[PDB]
């Protein structure tokens, strides 16, 4: 395409610039920055979105920022945003199903980001369940703490009358992890907190 290839180039560079400020940008400045972008193509929206995930995978810690970034991009029409997001998210999942004990570390980062996106309504409760199942699968301290923090924050939202059964199972799997002391008493107290919470109808 040649001349278009040039604008797609500048777009991507502008987006890498936005993401590459060593000091995470807050929402307001994000809206002004994103308004200086031209995402007029699906290949472009998908590329920008890819750029964001790649950054969020490198610095999971700033996933609140990147999620806010995404929150700004969803204010654009292109010849369907959440769809590309979901698709992009399930990519890590559909790929995680394929030191594969270091994949857990990367998995924790991704889930933190995905959870940040879910908190801004850009993702489905269905993908959160995938996350929970993935966290229970790996029963290491990091995964469990991620699980405890996640469920503490979004637990009741996921706890819908129709999801009650799967949630019932998650929590019974956690109690089992407690009962068997192959985990630190610390993680065991954290686990018992999420269980206490739920038993208390998610009221503190």
């Amino acid at each position: 395409s040649d001349p278009e290839n040039i604008k797609t180039q500048e777009l991507f560079r502008k987006v890498r610039s936005i993401l590459n400020k060593l000091t995470p940008q807050m929402f307001n400045q994000l809206m002004k920055q994103v308004s200086g972008l031209t995402v007029d193509t699906e290949e472009r929206l998908k590329g920008v979105i890819d750029l964001v995930f790649e950054k969020a995978i490198d610095e999971p810690s700033f996933s609140v920022a990147y999620a806010n970034m995404c929150r700004c991009l969803v204010t654009l029409k292109v010849p369907n945003f959440r769809k590309l997001l979901l698709n992009r998210c399930q990519k890590e999942f559909e790929k995680d199903k394929a030191a594969k004990d270091k994949a857990r570390r990367r998995s924790i980062g991704n889930i933190k980001f995905i959870g940040e996106l879910f908190k801004l309504k850009m993702l489905t409760e269905a993908i959160m369940h995938d996350c929970v199942v993935k966290l229970l699968k790996n029963h290491d301290e990091e995964s469990l703490e991620c699980l405890c923090r996640l469920l503490t924050t979004i637990g009741k939202d996921l706890d819908f009358e129709k999801a009650k059964p799967r949630m019932d199972q998650y929590f019974n799997q956690m109690e089992k992890i407690v009962k068997e002391r192959k985990t630190s008493s610390r993680i065991r107290f954290m686990l018992q907190d999420v269980i206490d919470l739920r038993l208390c109808n998610w009221v503190s």
